[PDB]
Order: structure tokens, then sequence, then C-alpha cells
């Protein structure tokens, strides 16, 4: 019977009014809540012609609950090429990015899976909306994900600290539930897919060496790789390492689409002590050529992502 | 797997950016939502010194989420005598006043509970808030109720229309249910304590024996009273009759405090083809004189609620 | 997180092993939560052939449900023509009469409905086994109503004693939270359709008004009537009162089917020290000759249905 | 709002009536299943003595809803000292050997976690009844875990088959939801701790690259490693790999334990269809001697087990 309930929706405001603007970053948080938990729900009655659908169902219910916070200028899905424009009697200042769903059909394993999303703020001018504004890096005003695993956290970054929200099941809200998450700078674990790509690797092919087969006296740092985007962020910026998906021989390298994948990613790191690097420039600070445009990652643990810094300049 | 997701809390917005003003509104009846799921929750696993506690603990509640959606001046509860001024750097335009718990301990017959709110638009300036804001009947802007039963409908009645909203306990949303409710204007049902009162009716006794003994060849009105304030009036708005609590000898008659019970549920009538009269006058056009005071209430369909005053005054 | 949790089931199956038996009790029991459950939540978001669904849908649920436990073998229902004979492969020794939603269509004012259920043995050697396995009178082994309001509430009574268990919903289960339950002498409120009753009710007049006003003098009677069989027979299973529906036109007088209205009510009244009757007859000890025999009903604490009755003495 | 609704429960009661038992088995499971579906909402919320809690209460739990269920008689613990014997009131001819929260305490980072069991039956005549009872090796007579995931899955598997039921929490029960599932002859993922294991992989490094870049010409495998026994286990079950933890020093390699990591892990994985070794020796003949015995495992897909057996002949 628990009386100081700390939602997401009025702890955002809580920081926002101590601030003037206009709500809607709120309005949009907080419409972007719903969908999530929709999505949640539908995934934990998982599987109760056939090919993909829930994702798909749900990028749909992304994008109509994100476009009725009055708060959205236009959208950029992972499942739709071409931002979608919002509409006029329904826009306000923002530009969001989404993959509503990193893992939507490997789910079969129980495995973890999540809505990544992005958001910008229109601002340049009469132009009036339409997809250019998807245009910078590390200006993302707020940034964050979902991962339903055992639980359904919705980790938000924003401006100036990193917090993790929890969804509890009984009332319908994320609860605060770590105020300002900094990453564990080193000590760690790694993550790769070592099969796929280890005859394939680079530089970075001595970099899992040396933290394999430790040059020296150290004892080595573990494997740990889920093969999901989300489910391997987080435990990176909880229990601390490094997480790195290059791909190497074709080279905006990796399948993650930069700009509503690890950019995001690379923000909600950043502001917890995280280098999100693509190993030669800073992941943040990259203009987006196009929208749908896969690059890679190297994110975590900053003595660790700058030692492979260190790998790769001497070196390539 | 169900993607219009029509949640009271766009709902409204949606009414509402078609009109400017200031977002307020929807941040005070989302977070009115909020607690409203919490109590029907610890309601729901109910009863798993001793003498009240648990709605006196959601009085807690509904406070300071109340004082948190940053759009309230002043509070009054049941619960307290005096309103409780919202704080200086927390105010925001808005006056409401509410009986978090009708029925709190009358649990135990699982029976239907409520929180009805009324809320009022502070605006009349630097007096700076204080306890006068609590000074009209027919101004309220928005008012409602949430009736716990065998669901958990908040009915939002405002300014143009009556609407009603579903818990759906899987997602944590209030759902478009019905979209503009109006009142079975006669064929009916009628409520009232025949025991407590019988004797003591006034006026209105022989108004029951005609609804009793049929002044004719019609069939009779039946007996429905569940002795909960929220219960009684929803069977009212839904399959249409007339409640009626006087309570004769001491007459600002009955227990129901005008301001935050009587007072909203008057407009949520009012505004669907219903009359809510003292008997002598109309429940809404009454100033307080104090804000707790208790004062009766004969409400319903047009045609009955207009019988009892052709009951009334050619008689008394 | 306690772990002694005491469910239904572990309180059936402490009581199936004293008395030596074959685990019939138990499974019966365990199927009909089933029902009782997936039902709860029908109900908790109803509104989100087509005349009627929902009871018939109700309906199938509890016997599909019923069958499936091998512990059946006769089962009548309020809906379907004449009892249901089960499969000599799904058989097994217990009768069930059951009404699946009693005020079915009485919940969008959403107030508290349920689903009745009486259990019988079945004595005789075959037959092979049909309808006359009901003749019984209070034969009954186990009653109880499964209640539907804003708790679901399973009230199960056998040959020791009332028990009262509450689904928790946090995980699934009818826990025990209330013990042998006796009501109490005398302490009311009266319940009864105070309309059309009034315009028929001949002993019951005289006890009307003599609750009314009272002739020893002092303190008088509340009236209370939800109107719905479930809920006007729980209220007073926990407060103290009385309730009649004897109604006079439909004359064997009642709705109120003998078999799985009245009876099992009359049996849980009984075991709680309350009585139930006729006004002539008790109700359990009338013998059946019709499955779907109406039968008239008042029930309820002791001293005030004894007080009706020493009225219907000197009367009609 | 299908009504063959098909829980667990029945699928478990048909089958014991197959067989011609006494029901203990649907008792035990039916016990089981109320603990999975706490544990599985305490998870869902964690995060909202004191350096290690939750493990406990899971282990205090299953003990106690396994005592209450007359149906079995020792209970071999990860947590406990040695046996618990059950008093000889709530005895029961099972076994139940079972690891209450599997990977417990690195659940912040999300991931799937999950109670493992396997129930023998006790022959011998009295001794009473103590930990003597394990020794058998593949004499289960059911094994499974439940995986607590963004579904609770429960897997469970027996003398006939695998079955995957799921629990859907409108509800509260373990469905029905595939069928018989045999795992598919090779097919591949390679799941093993890559960093450690590879400073002390033997025959394992062979397969690994022989895995990695491959000899017969084509196609790489993708490596996946969770973390946690269970996930990696089901994961396994349903797309095809090869899951190892062979380890070296801590030399009775494994932390998994024999009786109730490791030997029900086996059994599903044989019962659907693939195998698991010690490399050396076959997982489930393996005598005991320590309740406790720490046991090497390597299991999965038929091909890709006998491969790395192929390999174990000629090597280390």
């Amino acid at each position: 019977f628990d009386t100081n309930i700390v939602t997401l929706t009025r702890f955002v405001m809580e920081q926002g009014r101590k601030a003037r603007g206009t709500g809607e970053m709120t309005q949009l948080l907080n419409s972007l809540c719903t969908a999530v938990k929709a999505i949640s729900t539908a995934v934990r009655k998982a599987g109760i012609d056939q090919v993909k659908k829930l994702d798909v169902l749900s990028n749909d219910l992304v994008i109509n609950v994100l476009k009725s916070s009055f708060a959205t200028c236009v959208l950029v899905t992972e499942e739709d090429k071409n931002a979608i424009i919002v509409e006029p009697e329904k826009r306000g200042k923002y530009v969001v990015c989404f993959d509503p769903l990193d893992g939507s059909s490997n789910i079969d394993c129980l495995v973890s899976i999540g809505t990544i999303f992005g958001i910008y703020r229109k601002n340049s001018t009469d132009e009036p909306s339409e997809k250019d504004a998807l245009q910078p890096g590390r200006n993302l005003v707020a940034a964050g994900y979902a991962l339903y695993g055992s639980a359904t956290m919705l980790v938000l970054a924003m401006v100036n600290g990193v917090n993790c929200f929890m969804l509890d099941p009984a009332i319908g809200e994320f609860i605060l539930v770590d105020r300002n998450v900094k990453i564990k700078k080193k000590g760690s674990i790694y993550s790769i897919n070592e099969g796929y790509a280890k005859e394939f690797d680079p530089a970075i092919t001595e970099y899992i060496q040396r933290k394999k087969f430790p040059p020296d006296n150290s004892a080595p740092y573990g494997a740990r790789y889920v093969g999901s985007m989300v489910a391997d962020v987080h435990r990176t910026l909880v229990y601390g390492g490094i997480f790195m998906y290059p791909a190497n021989k074709k080279s905006p390298k990796g399948k993650l689409r930069l700009l509503y994948e690890c950019n995001p990613m690379a923000y909600v790191m950043e502001k917890a002590g995280g280098l999100a690097t693509t190993g030669k420039e800073a992941v943040l600070d990259i203009v987006p050529t196009d929208i749908h445009q896969r690059a890679p990652i190297i994110l975590g643990s900053p003595e660790d992502v700058t030692e492979l810094l260190e790998i790769y300049q001497k070196h390539a």
C-alpha cells in the first residue's frame, strides 16, 4: 500500500518544469511508454501466411501513438526507409527514430528483445518538416530504450543523466529504480560473435586475444554475448565491459543502422561514462549521409573502449 | 495484438490541443489516473490498531500525485477540512475536490467503492491561492469519478460531453469504451434507503408510493439501492432512473458533502441529460458557504427528476 | 512472499485426506477454479449467439472444465435443456448443478456478478447415471459461489464449515483469507426488491414495516438491494441482515431456481449458522421433482428469519 | 476464451490415468507450478539474509510448496546442507532435486533465469528413506525447468516426450503451447564461455576452430553465450546448436551440479533426440556418489555433439 509513486511520467516533468519550454518532451515520452507497455504484454503471451508480423504490427503501434502526443514533426522507423512526416494539425517540435522491436523473431529462445528510440527536436524552421531533420548525431535530446526481459526496464538517458525505470505490472507504470547510472569503468566482460567474425576480424583480433590470453598475470575477461543488441548494451551499462559489433569486410560494417540503433545506444552510454566509437571516429559526431546508414560501434567502459583505439590506431 | 489504443490520456488531448490554453488539464487527469490505478489494485487484494487505514492512506496518495502534475493551486479532500494549498514551485491553474474513496470500509461485501473528483480552475488572480476558490457550483470544468467494481470505469464529464473509460489491466490504461453517454430519460428504477428514511420521508413519500403503487395501469418502478454513492449514480447514468438521497430532519440533509461528492456527480449527470436537484434548488447553482457543506440531491432521468419537483412544490 | 502459501487446493487436499477419499473433490474444485479465474478476467474487461454470448461462453467453459476432471458425471446448467451425462471415459462420482454467470446481463452498471454451484455424490449403482441423481435435498457435499466484484471471492461450504478464499492475481491462486465464518444472530439490513414485491408482499409487508418504523421501541433497519443474488447474499454473509425474494406472480415463486440458485446458497447460509426457508418449508429439505424447479427463498441471520417466520404463522 | 483450456494439470492428469497411477505426479507438479508462478512474479518486479535473499526465499517457497503435497519424501537443494526428509505425515513416493533460481544473482542485467528440477521415485522399502534414494542415474521419471524470461516457459520431460507450456498471466495457468519437440540433427550456434575456457579448452579448441573457420568448405558457426544455464540450454532446445561447460580447474569440472543442473537438462535434451556427455561418460549414466557432485557437461544437437566426440577420441 505504498504512497510516493515516482513515475517516469512526472519525474521527467520535475526536471522539465524546472526549465519551461513546452511539455511536449513528456507528452512524447509518456505516449512512448504506453506502446512499450503494449508490446511487453503481447510479447509476454508470445505466441499464443505466418512470416514475421508481431513486430511490424508494433511499428504500427509506435507510430500513431507517437503521432498522438501532439509533439512530433517526423518519424524514422527501421521498418520505413523514408521518414514519415507527421501531419499539420498534429505536428510538434520533435523528430524521433526507432527500431520498434530489435529481435522480433529470435524470441523463440525467450531471449531479450527491445524498442530502441532516439529523439531529436526539429527546430530548423519553415523547411517545412521533411526527412532532412535526420541530420546530426551528438544532438539528440533524449534517447534510451526498453528491454522486455525477466522484466521491462525502460532506461532513459537525456541531456543530463542516465535513469533506469522498471515496469510495475501491478499499476501500469514505469518506476524510478536507479537514479543516475554510471559505468564500471573497467573490470570486465567483453562481447562479440566470435564465430562469425573471428576469421573476419582486423586490428581487433589481437584485441580479443590479449582480452583472452592475459598479456600477464591478470585473470582473463569473460565471454558473454546474447546476440541481441539491447540485452547486450544493458549488461554492459550495468556490470560493465565492452561490447563491439564491427563486421569487417563491407564496412558501414554491421547491421546496426546508426540512426535509431547505435545512435540512442551511443548517447545513453555517453551520458554514463561511455565511449561509443566506430573505432576510427566517435559515433555521436558523424552526420547521417542517409537515414538508413548502417555503421559500426564499439561501446563500453572507458578504459576498455580506450584500450581498443590504442589497438586500432597503432595498427591501421 | 490491437493497434489503435485510444487512451483517455491522448483523447482529452485531442479536444484540448483543438483549444490551446495549457496542457495542465491533461497532466492533472493523467496523474489522477495513476492514483486511481493504484487504488483499484490495493482494493483488488483487499485485505491481504486496525480501524480504517486503506482510504486515508490513499487520500495520501491522491494528494501528492495531484500535487505533481504541475497543475494544482489548491486541493479540498473529504478527509481534510481546510483546503491544502499546493506549493509555489508546484502550483498551476487548478483547484480540485475529491472524496478519495467513497466506501472505504463497507468493502467487506465486495461492493462497489469509488474516487469522486471535481476540478475547478483558480483564475481569480493574486489572492494568492487560498481556500476561497472553492466557491461556485455550475463552473467545474472537469468532473467525474471511478468505480472499482467487476471492473474500474473512470467516467469523465467535461465541458462538452460524458465519456466512459475502462481500465484495461493488461496495459495500464483507461480506454474509451463509450463515447458520448446520454440518460434513459425515463423508464425506471428508483433508489433510496427505504428503511432509514421511510418514516422520516416528506413530500417525497407520496413520490415513492406512486412509484410503487402505480397511479394506474402502469407496471411499477423497481427498487435497487446498493448503498454506495458511486455504484448507485452509475446504474442511474447507464440503465436510467432516479437516485435520491435527501435525509429529512437535519437539513443540509444527507452525508453527501456537496462540493466533492454531489457536485461532480451533479455535473456528470448534468452533461448527459441529468437533472440534479436539491428538491428546491438546482445543485450546481448554489454557492458553497463553506467547503464541507453537506447538502442533498435528487438526480436522474429528466422526466423522473422533474416528476419529483412537481411533487415537492405543489406540496411544500 | 511468505512461503506457507495455503491455496484452495491445499485446503481441499488436506480435507480429502482426513476423509480418506479418492481425490475427485480436489480435482473438481481445481477444474472449477480454472473457470472461475478466466471468467473473472472475461468480465474485468467486458466493454473492450450475439444477443447473448458471455453467459454461454461461461457455461461452455464450465462444462468443459468440469468434464476434463474425470470426477463428475451429470452436469445441470441454467442454460442447457436437460442434464449433461458425462462420457464413460471422463466420469467420476460427483454431480454438479451450477449457474455460470448470475446476473450476467446486468454487468455494465458494473456491479458484482458470479457463478453458483452445488455438488452431489451419485449413490445408486447404474441407471447408467441420469438426472434422477438430482433428487437429493440437503445432501450436498459442497456448495459455494464465486463473486466477481472488486476482488474475486470464492466462498466454499462443505461438511465442516464455510471458508473464504480470495483470488490473488499476482499468482492466479484463490488463497485462504477467512475461516469457518459464522453469520451473526440478528443484526440488520433487510434486503428485498422494495418496488413490486411491495405491491405483492403478504406477511412480508407486516415484517417490512415492523422493521421500518419499529414497534419494540427504537432504532430502525437499513434497506439494501443490489439486484443480484450472489451480491445480495454475500453482503448478507458478512454483515448480518435478511434477504428475501418471494415475489408471488411466478408462483413457484422465485426466478431462483432450486437446484442451482437457492439450495447452494441455503447450504452456505446454514453452514454458517443462519437459516433459509420458504417461509413454510425449509429450502434444503424440499425434494426436487423438476431439475428446473423454481422455489421461493428467504434467508440470512437466524433471529431475523425467525422473526419473519413468527409472523408467517398468524397470517398468510 | 476458448474453453478447451488444456492446462499443465490436464496434461499431467490425462497421463497419470493412462499409467494407472496414484495422482502424486499431478499434485507434485501442481505444487511446483504454484512456486514457479510466484517466483516468476518475484522476479518481474525485483528492483522495486541481506547479502543474498531472493535465492533463499525461492528455495523456502519451493520446499514448502513441495512438502504440502503429500507426494514427496526427500528434497535435495542447491542451498541446503543435506537432503530434507519429509515428515511421515506429509510423505509420498517421489524424490525431487531442484535448483530454485539458477542464475539468481545475475538478474539486473535482466536476463532469463530459472528453477530446474528432476524427479525420482523411491523404490526400496524403508531406510526409512534417506539421501541414498539419490543414487539413481537416468531413472528420472520427470525433469524440466521453468524459464523466467520475457514469458515464463515450463518445458517438462517425462517418459513419452518433451512438451512446452507457457504461463498465461491472464489466468495464472501454464498452458500447453508446444508438443513433443525434437531438437534438429545438427544446425548451429556453438554456445561456450569463449574467454577462460579458451585458456583451458583441449579437444574443445580444435572443435572451436573447426567450427569457426570451417575445413569442409563453407559457411561458419555463430557464437552465443548468455551466461545462464537455463537460458543457454533453452535456446539450444529451440534453435539447434551445441552447449558446453567443461572448464577444467574446478576439476570435477563444472559448477554444474550433477543431480540438479546437469541430469535434468541431459534428460530433456535426450528426450528431445539430442545427446549429452561428459565427452567421455554419458551424463545420465554416471552414478552419483555425492548429492553435491559437480559434473562436466556438453549437450545439444546430435551431429554437433558427435562431432565433438569424434574429436575427443584422437586427442585428450
